[PDB]
């Protein structure tokens, strides 16, 4: 019969046993097939993957929407999502009519699906733009279809670089500390624009593990607080300068924490005779947390300290307020 | 008979001629042939260029290796290499099994084949990461697999 060779044309086609095919017809038990065949249409669908058991089937739209016992699916969207088209012989240039989300209408040699509104008419010496315009919600390319989604989205990692979503462990969202998975993974990290996860780096941690233009939510290891680290601006700089900052300062009349990191001249030796460096643990580091200010201390006429007294004195001609102020984190 | 349009069906999805499928079986020559058809898995396989004259059959695995009287070539691997797949109806979140090099599974509306051990078990709730991860000897983006590569190993010329 006609049925067993169409069943049998159609398997080879998909790639899966001939049994696995089954024409629609009102009742026809949907479970265990794997490709649905639409009589009046002459058009073939693969099935969604789990079907439920005894479920029948009831009616197939020219759009490809398939109901059945247990509810109701779009053929023609999931054809798309396993990129399974039928190229219409047409042109955009020679009109065509489209009735499934899963027919392709060519321009140019270029390949278009339809996401916008079925049946979609195109008339003669029409163009993707001329009939309803190019974007995700009408005409959109097929070909190449995610590496151009990639490319539009800056979504391709740097060369040398594994992306976000494809790392061992990684969970992404605000509230899990992807720390431990980000350095068991031996490779640099990339994080797109827009896109922020957590991970509670350790200050030994080397932050140029992560590329792109992400950010990260960083937990303070000994306050109740988070931290923002902005990948962008760590890779590619972010144009700030400590002149502008103090100027801005200055007009702006917001405060101004001058943070320096350095050795024993920073430190303060010998500002004063009675010079001592800020308080450090048993491993040699800075003690945290503290309230120590080496200003007010050891290091009160350190250079840095001389400095700021230049920025104040400066700072007088406008105001009392004390604006410029040193974070000196310097140990001999 | 269902051999001649099956070998028909098949003819016209490879775009060769019905005379140049051949149905495995053991002692089943195989020279001049370009595409096999397993008939228990109701898989069909493109052949090696150039098998040698007079070269008989002897297994066909479910991977799609097949032994013959000159050697031996694993036919799932030759399909990858000429973009010839089943695209399976499932999802990693559905689950699968994997049983060759040229069978893919969707995550998103993305194809990914599998270039580990087979067959490979893929439970329900997975995800590409989460069932192997992403790697070369492992889940490998079968969609523009070779302008990802060459982006992603810096291979593209610059304009002009
Ligand atoms: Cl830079
Ligand atoms: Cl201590």
């Amino acid at each position: 019969t006609g049925i067993l060779t169409n069943k049998q044309a159609i398997a080879r086609h998909f790639g899966v046993k001939q049994s696995e095919v089954v024409y629609f017809s009102v009742g026809a038990v949907l479970s265990g097939y794997k490709v649905i065949y639409d009589k009046g249409t002459q058009r073939a669908y693969s099935l969604p993957a789990n079907i439920g058991s005894g479920v029948t089937a009831i009616s197939l739209s020219p759009a490809g929407v398939l109901v059945h016992s247990a509810g109701s699916v779009d053929l023609g969207a999931l054809a798309v999502t396993r990129k399974e088209y039928v190229t219409l012989p047409d042109t955009f240039t020679s009109g065509s009519v489209i009735q499934t989300k899963n027919e392709l209408l060519t321009h140019n040699g270029t390949q278009y699906r339809w996401a916008g509104g079925l049946p979609k008419s195109v008339p003669l010496n029409s163009t993707p733009v001329s009939a309803g315009g190019i974007s995700p919600t009408a005409w959109v390319i097929a070909n190449d279809e995610l590496i151009r989604q990639e490319l539009n989205n800056g979504l391709i990692p740097p060369v040398g670089s594994t992306s976000v979503y494809d790392v061992p462990g990684i969970v992404v969202n605000t509230t899990t500390d992807n720390r431990a998975a980000a350095y068991a993974f031996p490779g640099k990290i990339f994080i797109p624009n827009g896109v922020t996860i957590r991970c509670n780096l350790l200050p030994d941690d080397d932050v140029r593990k992560f590329v792109g233009e992400g950010k990260l939510i960083v937990k303070n290891q000994w306050y109740a607080k988070d931290h923002t680290f902005d990948i962008a601006a760590s890779m590619n700089g972010n144009n700030k300068t400590v002149n502008d900052e103090i100027y801005c300062a200055f007009r702006d009349q917001t405060f101004c924490r001058i943070g320096i990191i350095g050795d024993s001249i920073t430190d303060g030796a010998w500002g004063k005779q009675d010079w001592s460096s800020p308080p450090t643990n048993s491993d040699g580091d800075l003690d945290a947390p503290s309230t120590y200010n080496h200003s007010l201390s050891g290091g009160s006429h350190s250079w840095t300290e001389h400095w700021m007294n230049g920025l104040l004195l400066t700072q007088s001609r406008r105001s009392g307020e004390t604006i410029y102020q040193s974070a000196n984190c310097s140990v001999s």
